[PDB]
């Protein structure tokens, strides 16, 4: 199975502040939702709460090593290697983070699905230095500002090198 990570970055790499994005961008969000649905989204305690609810259309696998953890439509694993196995038999899993699993799996990552947001905000958790590794472009797209997205930003799909 193919190792992809999903994560949106404003600048400095931030990607949260308590427990919540930094910025609302329904767009992206759509964008996010494009490239995990139908794929098994493997996320941290702390992000699925974030997030308030499973994500529909896609498997949801929560990391906690809290045995009794068991929110309601989702699969609780205690360890990334009971993550990859709760994957099952699919062509690529999607790890949308947070700063927690990015740091993990980086290393291991064969994929990143990165936008960067034209933003410098507060921030409380970052996305690891992933520039620390070679990566090669793959796909990339901007997104001006707009109506309902008031940052611009640029998608980018990195393939490890
Ligand atoms: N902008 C983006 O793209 C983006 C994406 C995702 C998240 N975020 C933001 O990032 C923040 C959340 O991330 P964060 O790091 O605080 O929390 P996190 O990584 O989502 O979750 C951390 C928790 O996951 C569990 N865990 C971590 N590693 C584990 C392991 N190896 N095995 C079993 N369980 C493990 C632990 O919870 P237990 O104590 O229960 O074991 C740990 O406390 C929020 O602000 C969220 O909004 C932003
Ligand atoms: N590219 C990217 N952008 C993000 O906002 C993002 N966010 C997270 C974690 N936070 C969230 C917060 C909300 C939703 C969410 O509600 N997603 C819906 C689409 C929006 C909606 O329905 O309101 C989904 O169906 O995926 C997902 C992840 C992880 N990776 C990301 N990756």
């Amino acid at each position: 199975v193919i190792v992809s990570m999903i994560a949106a970055l404003a600048n400095n790499r931030v990607i949260g502040l308590d427990n919540k994005m930094p910025w609302h961008l329904p767009a992206e969000l759509q964008l996010f939702k494009r490239a995990t649905l139908g794929k098994p989204i493997v996320m941290g305690r702390n992000t699925f709460e974030s997030i308030g609810r499973p994500l529909p259309g896609r498997l949801n696998i929560v990391l906690s090593r809290q045995t009794d953890y068991q929110p309601e439509g989702v699969t609780v694993v205690a360890t990334l290697e009971d993550a990859v196995v709760a994957a099952g038999d699919v062509e690529e899993l999607m790890i949308i983070g947070g700063a927690t699993i990015y740091n993990q799996c980086l290393a291991a990552a064969d994929r990143l699905y990165l936008t960067h947001i034209e933003l410098t905000t507060e921030g409380d958790t970052w996305f690891p230095d992933y520039e620390q590794y070679n990566w090669q472009e793959i796909e990339h797209e901007s997104y001006a500002a707009d109506d309902k997205n008031p940052h611009n930003y640029r998608f980018s799909l990195l393939e490890r090198v």
